């Protein structure tokens, strides 16, 4: 219901382009039903419609030698269509079957040179002499009139959509040389395929925009109100202007970019002129877009704004935005990094109300971005982008370009032995036999400082239930509070119950109090914001109410969140605790959490989970109906959960065959969920030791017979190999002593025994 | 060695298994017992940088601003990997606040807390190893002796017989000594 | 090249970052990898940074243009901004150039120091020129400051001063090289 | 939230209740504004408000007895379709 | 050849500084096969390599009286090659 907007809406004439074995540009390969479906009269001209209206046409003939949904052309028409193989084009005869009147060609020097001759006699008469080789007005095409690729430009043409150029078309031969890179200047018009890490945040743009531009009639006549301001924001460098250009050029809308600092880099009383002349031709041309880039540089908060000539640009921007009326059909979108930095007067209604949120790309966004950036490099076989995408943690949609850059430079540096320092004779195989390995990528990854390691990460976790096992009751009582009020809302209206808005875990430290939150967040495909202890205790050592509001506002825009306030008691135990001083738990921060937990509508699906190592010293003000209401007690792992934890820790490392985890978990009784992760690491540092010792001992050994030539055994220790756990179990420490697990059992038993109405039975 | 050298000289072995490198140690022992000469000695082996972070300067942060320099100290080591950042006298704030302060304050002290924020926000790929050193290994905040942070404790005992011979021959290097001095004897009574 | 001492560790990084983009323009444009749009050296004042820029550019065959800090911020309000333009305009005309904007923490301080309006109109005039650079111009700007956070944070955004070397205090064996450079004219006695 | 008979000594004034007093006195009775408090610890409340001219009397709201419980149950069970054979007159008679 | 660009191409005919007692400012004392390797004929001038493009060239004669490892030169060219005795100098003909 949310991301159903990218439907393709196929038409019968959609055929996937393919390669043609003939240099002829006017070859069409059709399915037999396609020839007689659109009544394709042989010899005429059919209109081929690509994307960005990048188009080039062909004569339709009886050539069905290819597949049913493929069409064969050469590089001229296909490349002028600017769509690869895997993109369909509606082959459809538009009745503009006409010849051009006058065309002007712009030759490109390197393509034209070699065989040059005269433009007309060699390339324009015979290559267009009744040969039915058609071209589109205003293109940059390819002429196979010589020994190799020769490219021109279409400038003037009587049939604007498409035409065949004939000798009747008088062509001026004063064409000037053009460049191969000059095509890239125009092709800086980005397609829609070049955005990664924004599978979700681009559906919102496709629904807010792309409807009120492709059909002004619909939304204008029905009386609905289209947006007049979108405020994209995220960490710096996630490529937001790229998003704006994609959304604009993809829907045939003029895109006018207003630079951020380029406004105030000008004289007093001159920047206002630029804002006016931008908003006054954007309204002039067409359904347009203004992308006011780097907005927080021309409209800060009041405090950073100092003079008056700078609080005049802001007011000019405001009076220009309120000059937008429904006739104009213009849509403004800005780009700050956080919503706070912008001037608060702009967020008022009618100016910048709706507010999309680009964010740090997630575990698959990085993969897809890497695939975008590495479609030009020549990757070696052993490169596994799905692997490196898992490594890069804090990187954004810009650091990955630099990572690719560093890897390519690492290869070009390992270009070492046998090409001279000034060897301009760099063989083409140097540019086409590059082999970037995992070595280069790991080298680059070890050198890049990530841009945004200090941002909260809002992404669905990748844990499952069988990484904990057991907990068969907490499982259901945590389902009934995060899954039912999401997947089956109508039940909660059929009856009268209001969904709860919190749960408070409590138990010994290190027992799976985080894996449960992550697991339940995974279950209902819900984002997972985690707020650890230090990130709160820092608030208690200075300001409050300036970040907690931010945390909840961040959670609101990612419904359904499962906010996990780990170590709620942290302040209470860092302020003495159970002795402390004069205080009724009296916290500067927790009170703010209460204030924001009341002013929160239940309809938004933001469930708050706490976790306290101590269930009593906490403030009693939260354990009151309307807030975190009931306490779940997370016991120590008992039998199945220990097997599951061991098999989830030992899933990354090669284990032997006789390693009896079903016995190892059967022996270790009172072990935490984080003391079975040091019978599983300290059992690996006894293998790293042994392998890295055997290697060195073998290396020193074989210098006794350096001429043996029979050395380098494939593996001395390939395997964790039981009799390591025999030793690693000698440093296994029980974290929670039996004198400290009493304090929780003798609490949970006290929650009971205050219950049990038992013999209660309604009469008759 | 297995904490500063192996995760540097043989990083490929750490991928064959799934082990993740440790990012901390905590020496503790009687005061003035070569707890600093062990940070330098290992830093000399793997040819690593060595940023030394003393007591009288951490305690400066607790007497004013914090949390604006601890961020920078780490970001200095990140641009100079592989470091062996050595937070000398991690307890310095704790015993300068009361040593189980009377008013109640348990562990958090506005500076040791800040180290936790940076220590967690540091990917293990960068080869930065944090080494503490304390003489009061009980008042140290229990929030750092937890997995993911400074993990274990190594107890540096007093020099016994063989180090004392070597310690003497290190101090008596620049000074022309007589040839009939018996450091093998002088190190056998000093016990 | 050999008139710089104590920087052999960092001067290697400038080797990888600059000469390869400058002495082999086609290879970068052919493969498509992108050279840096600006280096940002930083270190304590007087470590000979305005020499390193000359070192790199005077031996790689590349025109060098020096923009001083106080030279810009001491002209008539509205005339300084012109001088910045007539530097980037002139350099782009010439060969692969190196603009070394020395004393950058003077023409672009933290906002918390900028108070005048003309004081914040040079900074914007700098940013538009910087991001105005693209692969055609083949220019590589590089700056100098004493401490990285003493610069306007709007400059470190991607595309302006992305990568950032760190010249540091010379080490115990670096000084021996410097002393052998400043005393190659003196008549030292044999002792 | 200050100590409940704080140890350092502070008796009644707390910088906020004092302001409530200052505003409460400076408000003519002609305006028809009635100030209702509510506390669960009716001894630590500042003795400077239980004085004539300010919040004067105290009313002790007891636990629901037998009829208020029936009404409370029938008020909570209004939006949820209930069975017709449920005896709230019994469920309110056992819960005591 | 896709791992190769860092070559400096040290040459078999690289000539190291050797002192001379002559006063002619363009006389070069070369190895015997110097005229022979690149088939360096008489009547041209070589392009001696210094630094910073600050070089100084000579007229190359069939004067191969030196040894096969070094070049004997006066102060003029080697110093006007802006390189002290101790800098690499490479020999290469220039048809200019």
């Amino acid at each position: 219901l949310s991301t159903a907007i990218l439907k393709q809406k196929n038409r019968p004439n959609r055929l996937i382009v393919d390669e043609a074995i003939n240099e002829d540009n006017s070859v069409v390969s059709l399915s037999q039903p396609k020839m007689d479906e659109l009544q394709l009269f042989r010899g005429d001209t059919v209109l081929l419609k690509g994307k960005k209206r990048r188009e080039a046409v062909c004569i339709v003939l009886s050539d069905d030698t290819c597949s049913d949904e493929k069409i064969r052309m050469n590089r001229v028409v296909r490349n002028n269509l600017r769509v690869r193989l895997g993109d369909v084009i509606s082959i459809q005869p538009c009745p503009d079957v006409k010849y051009g009147k006058r065309i002007h060609v712009l030759p490109i020097d390197d393509t034209v040179e070699g065989i040059t001759g005269n433009l007309f006699e060699v390339y324009l008469k015979p290559y267009f002499l009744e040969a039915y080789r058609p071209i589109r007005k205003g293109d940059i095409f390819l002429v196979r009139g010589g020994m190799r690729a020769v490219e021109f430009k279409v400038v003037e043409t009587d049939p604007s959509p498409y035409c065949i150029v004939a000798p009747d078309t008088v062509i001026h031969c004063e064409g000037e040389p053009i460049k191969r890179e000059d095509e890239e200047e125009s092709l800086n018009e980005v397609g829609y395929d070049d955005i990664g890490g924004c599978r979700k945040q681009l559906a919102q743009i496709k629904e807010m925009v792309e409807l009120p531009l492709r059909h002004p009639a619909l939304f204008k006549a029905i009386g609905v109100k289209p947006p007049r301001g979108i405020l994209l924001y995220g960490p710096p460098g996630t490529g937001k202007t790229l998003i704006a250009r994609a959304v604009a050029n993809e829907t045939g809308a003029f895109f006018f970019l207003i630079n951020g600092p380029e406004i105030m880099s000008k004289l007093a009383g001159e920047s206002e002129s630029n804002l006016r002349k931008a908003f006054e031709e954007a309204e002039k041309n067409a359904p347009a877009i203004i992308f006011i880039d780097e907005l927080d540089a021309i409209a800060p908060k009041r405090e950073k704004t100092h003079g008056e000539v700078e609080r005049r640009i802001v007011s000019q921007l405001l009076t220009l935005m309120d000059g937008l009326k429904q006739r104009a059909h213009v849509i403004v979108m800005a780009a700050t990094n956080r919503p706070n930095s912008i001037d608060p007067a702009l967020r008022r209604f009618g100016r910048f109300d709706r507010e999309v949120d680009i964010g740090i790309p997630d575990a698959t966004g990085r993969l897809e971005i890497l695939q975008i950036h590495t479609k030009n490099m020549k990757l070696a076989d052993d490169v596994d982008l799905e692997q490196v995408a898992n490594e890069t943690h804090g990187h954004v949609g810009a650091d990955l370009a630099a990572l690719c850059s560093e890897a390519a430079l690492q290869a070009i540096r390992k270009k070492m032995d046998l090409i001279d320092l000034e060897d301009e004779t760099i063989d083409a195989e140097v540019m086409n036999s590059l082999a970037v390995t995992m070595d280069d990528f790991r080298w680059a990854l070890s050198q890049s400082n990530p841009s945004a390691l200090r941002e909260t990460v809002v992404e669905v976790p990748q844990v499952t239930w069988e990484d904990i096992g057991g907990l068969e009751d907490v499982k259901r009582e945590l389902q009934e509070l995060v899954q039912y009020p999401v997947e089956h809302p109508d039940k909660f209206l059929k009856f009268g119950m209001t969904p709860s808005k919190g749960v408070l875990f409590y138990g010994p430290p290190g027992c799976g109090k985080t894996l449960l939150a992550k697991a339940i967040a995974n279950e209902c495909q819900a984002n997972f914001i985690s707020i650890k202890g230090p990130e709160l205790l820092t608030m208690w050592f200075g300001e409050s109410e300036a970040n907690v509001r931010e945390i909840f506002d961040k959670a609101r825009q990612a419904a359904p969140c499962v906010l996990f306030f780990d170590e709620l008691d942290s302040i209470a135990k860092a302020r003495g605790g159970n002795i402390g001083d004069g205080g009724g738990a009296a916290d500067r921060v927790i009170n703010q959490i209460l204030t924001e937990m009341d002013g929160m509508s239940t309809k938004k699906n933001v469930f708050i989970i706490g976790a306290t190592n101590r269930p009593d010293i906490i403030d009693p003000a939260i354990l009151r109906p309307g807030r975190l209401d009931q306490l779940i007690y997370i016991p120590l792992p008992d039998e199945k959960s220990r097997v599951a934890i061991l098999k989830a820790n030992l899933r990354k490392s090669p284990v032997a065959k006789d390693v009896d985890l079903e016995f190892l978990a059967k022996m270790t009784n009172g072990f935490s969920g984080a003391d079975l992760t040091e019978i599983c690491q300290r059992a690996c540092k006894l293998a790293i030791r042994e392998s890295i010792e055997s290697e060195i001992r073998r290396e020193r050994e074989r210098q006794t017979n350096p001429s043996a030539m029979e050395v380098e055994e494939d593996d001395p220790v390939p395997e964790i190999r039981r009799d390591h756990f025999e030793e690693a179990m000698r440093f296994a420490r029980r974290s929670v002593s039996d004198n400290d697990i009493r304090k929780y059992e003798m609490f949970a038993q006290t929650l009971q025994q205050s219950r049990g109405f038992g013999s209660f039975r309604f009469p008759s």
